[PDB]
């Protein structure tokens, strides 16, 4: 089987990429491992839901690729709820708020949350969104994780807690598993923790009318038999003029030019000639995705809203399975169910429950921080644990534990020959979601497209007009947010006047 | 096509499970990925070196199941040269030494310094060999690089400046990549501190005559047209009655059982039906192995030995690519050569350079270290970079990121369904060497055997009696080591 180019993989990426390729002209082929397209991804349809996205789902502010893809294959997106309180629980007890941050009364507590968020942010900007090893401390702060950052930054138990599941509910791992660096680079290249934490102009802000697995499904009715389902990739052979790429089914496919729109790591389940460099070798090993189980539990009406609640919740606390929830009420305001995730420790432990067991400790932990008895009385129950998948590691995307992305950061998207690198992954603007996925497709087709001539150098990264249907709010300080001193500032400030 | 027991992977761990099989009665098949056994062990033959191990190669007390095979085997040791001084160099001078440790000679140096070694050996015995995530503390050392811990325990940077050396030269991964509960495990299970960094009377203390590679070749030899060379598996299926095992060669092996003998990430190259079971599934993607490239430089003469050194040199800071080195010449006293280690971010570093720039790089540090101009003057040079082998992932061995060995440890030597699991990395004495490479392929062939009936599940781990030859002396500590105050003790008495 010939053509010009094989997409390994049927996720966004590899489908933005083959769309792409074909929309130029060349003969492109998609190799799919498993029965479906969308990766990642995945919408579930039956009577009891009508339909509901299982994995990546949010859409906002931002993310222009996406959005611009999506409405040129027909697709619309509707606002998630937002009208009434969140509800932030902590020590056993909610108190509802409205805004980014729950409010913070005590001033030196309020001291240290605010720039606690700040240096963040701080710290973002020194980083290069396309090349944080660049940072001028990147080795510093890549050779600490998270929970030292942590341990380091702030002076209150109180805002050490909530930047923990900050941190568990972004990358769906631990503090002490991550490096400072990459976790800093990550936010920062979201646009920032207010752009990545919001619903009402943030990522969370949106979701596709009918799931977001119709993005990957409607390339696959374009491409028609161009895609091909249940063809792992086991090996990938560059030693004759043109790439042999075979599969576990036992078919050949000859090409130019391969894009591997998969997630870093599973590239160890392609055996390689000639072997990849060292640097490349050793990377597809360092590089673990995250551990989350979905969950979305279904009542017979949003009753959470009656108590002017919108059904958001940030739950703190280690008996709490799920610490983050939204409304997914469909937007007519019937199927009326709240999501959940189960992060990190907790996704591993709450796995050897059974699924009418988790439904149950789901309810009865609804029912607390909502003060609702009718939270005990689900009428459905759809959840997707992300660890068990072959074909994707995890979710929701790739983590670096300490000191990995200095040492190899330099190679995710070096090609390897005639080999090129698509995936969210490896993209520079939100990295990790299906905006990302997008842009990485699209740059490593145009990679290709550079390579055969047909393009000039300088259109291999092109930007993206800004969204007329989702319009982009800037995030924006105040004086005293900017001004007000850390906890040892303040201290700082107290020994100076008693001198 | 069919069989008894299908082993994927021919290094010393499938070698030693598929002899032991096979010993049984029963029909065995290995199936290797290279054209070649061994896997981390490699022995290159010339006339230039006459036989070098490029991989690995010591072998010492205590560990006795890989003495026992290569004696079988008709292998023989010989002693690493321990005779002359030891050197320590540190801020660009040699400073020559004898015993385990270079001396200290600042009095809070050295209470910190003795305090370091000490309290590593005090947390070792608080985690068990078998299931160091029963730790008491296992999730608050899990949860710490080693870097954070030495940060802790270090007052004094010449204290910190060794305690790193020894740790990248333990486990080839810098002190920030690395849990500590992980590292000090792997301390405790080779025996403690001492044990694990001496010559004498440690894991150096000898090799193999001919070259550590020939424990492989060896096997075999025995085992006939029953191993398969460049049948790398991809493809395990368990949905039927008999196990089906696929090759990228397109040829299809059967069986009642398998044992998977590769380094636990290389799981990710075979493609599994039914799936793995969730917690397997990520382990496999959080286990790198280290990085490192072994270099031997040759001599006409041992000339390290007419200034009175052994040719063990310690040698700290950023600028040496080597920080640790073994004299490699031959008993006979011929093949003179100097063994060194270029260890985790050096190897990436130095990686980029050509074969004779690391040659003049490793030259003209060993003329300074050893203060003679006969180090300019090399007549050979050997190196391999273990980085580089898509079917080894690096060396020596698998290391745990902070996390990791509590939440997913006890799933690597978990059956699944009728795989059982070998590798040095799933030992639990040596995990990590040759001698644990044997434990575990002996072990998962007598899960097997028990599996089928034909032994109790007594007999599933069994001990090894002490090598004749090669005997264990004790470790032994002073009383002024056992009592002396740490830094901070010293404090808290002012
Ligand atoms: C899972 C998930 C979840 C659960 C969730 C979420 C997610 C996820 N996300 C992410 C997404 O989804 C991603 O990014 C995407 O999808 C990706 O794409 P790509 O790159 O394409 O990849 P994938 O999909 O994976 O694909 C691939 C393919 O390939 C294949 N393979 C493999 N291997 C192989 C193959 N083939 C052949 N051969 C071989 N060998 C596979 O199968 C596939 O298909 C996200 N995203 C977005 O955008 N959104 C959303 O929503 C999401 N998610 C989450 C979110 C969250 N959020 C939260 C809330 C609150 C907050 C947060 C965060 C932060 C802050 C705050
Ligand atoms: C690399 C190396 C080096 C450089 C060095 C060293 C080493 C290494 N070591 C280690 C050893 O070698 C190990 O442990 C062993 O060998 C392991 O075994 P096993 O477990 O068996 O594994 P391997 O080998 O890898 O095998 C595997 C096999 O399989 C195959 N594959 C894969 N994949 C696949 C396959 N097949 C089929 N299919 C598929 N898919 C492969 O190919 C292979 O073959 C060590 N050891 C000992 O014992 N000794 C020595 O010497 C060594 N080394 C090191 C040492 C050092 N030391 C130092 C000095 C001073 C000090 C130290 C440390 C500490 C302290 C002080
Ligand atoms: C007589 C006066 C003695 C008071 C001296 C106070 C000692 C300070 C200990 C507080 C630790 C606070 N955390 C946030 C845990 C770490 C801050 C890290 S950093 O110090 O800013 O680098
Ligand atoms: C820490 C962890 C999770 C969090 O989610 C929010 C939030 N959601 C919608 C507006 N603010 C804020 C926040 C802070
Ligand atoms: C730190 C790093 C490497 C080291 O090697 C020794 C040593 N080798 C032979 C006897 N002691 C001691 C030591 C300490």
């Amino acid at each position: 089987n010939k053509c010009d180019v094989v997409v390994v993989g049927g996720g966004i990426s590899g489908m933005a990429a083959a769309k792409l390729l074909h929309d130029s002209g060349l003969n492109v082929v998609v190799l799919e491992a498993r029965d479906r397209v969308g990766g990642r991804t995945y919408t579930l349809r039956n009577q009891k839901v009508k339909y509901v996205d299982l994995g990546g789902s949010y859409v906002g502010p931002t993310q222009n690729r996406i959005l611009r893809l999506a409405k040129e294959l027909g697709l619309e997106t509707y606002k998630v709820n937002e009208v009434e309180r969140l509800i932030h629980h902590v020590k056993g007890k909610s108190y509802p708020f409205r805004g980014p941050f729950p409010p913070v009364w005590n001033p030196i507590t309020y001291l240290d949350h605010n720039n606690f968020w700040r240096t963040m942010d701080d710290m973002g900007r020194e980083i290069p969104s396309d090349a944080p090893w660049k940072a001028p401390l990147a080795e510093e702060w890549d050779n600490m994780t998270m929970k030292e950052l942590l341990d380091k930054l702030c002076w209150t138990e109180s805002a050490k807690q909530l930047a923990t599941l900050f941190v568990n509910l972004c990358v769906t791992a631990e503090t002490h598993e991550v490096s400072a660096l990459w976790f800093l680079w990550y936010v920062k290249q979201c646009g920032g923790t207010t752009r990545i934490i919001s619903t009402t102009n943030g990522g969370q802000e949106r979701k596709f009318v009918g799931g977001s697995g119709q993005v990957s499904e409607r390339i696959m009715d374009l491409l028609g038999d161009r895609v091909k389902l249940e063809r792992p990739v086991i090996y990938i052979d560059q030693t004759r003029e043109n790439v042999l790429v075979e599969t576990l089914n036992h078919e050949m496919y000859e090409a130019k030019y391969v894009i591997s729109a998969i997630p870093p790591t599973l590239g160890m389940k392609i055996h390689f000639n000639p072997p990849l460099p060292m640097m490349r070798n050793q990377m597809i090993t360092r590089v673990p995705l995250g551990s989350v189980i979905k969950c979305i539990v279904y009542y017979k009406e949003p009753f959470w809203r009656k108590k002017d609640y919108c059904g958001t919740m940030i739950i703190d606390g280690e008996e709490a399975p799920v610490a983050y929830t939204l409304d997914d009420t469909k937007p007519e305001g019937n199927y009326a169910a709240i999501m959940g995730f189960i992060l990190a420790h907790k996704a591993r432990k709450l796995a050897r429950l059974t699924k009418e067991e988790r439904l149950k400790k789901l309810c009865e932990l609804y029912a607390k921080v909502l003060g609702s008895l009718e939270a005990l009385e689900p009428v459905h129950y759809e959840e997707k644990n992300w660890c068990e998948e072959q074909y994707s590691g995890g979710c929701y995307t790739t983590y670096f534990p300490p000191g990995i992305l200095t040492q190899y950061g330099r190679v995710l998207r070096q090609p390897v020959d005639r080999i090129y690198f698509a995936g969210t992954e490896t993209a520079t603007h939100w990295s990790g979601y299906m905006e990302g996925a997008v842009e990485a497709g699209e740059r490593a087709a145009r990679e290709i497209l550079h390579a055969m001539g047909k393009i000039p150098e300088d259109e291999i990264w092109q930007s993206e007009p800004e969204s007329v249907d989702v319009p982009a709010q800037p995030i924006t300080t105040t004086f005293l947010e900017r001004h007000l001193p850390s906890v040892p500032g303040l201290l700082r400030l107290i020994g100076l006047t008693t001198i």
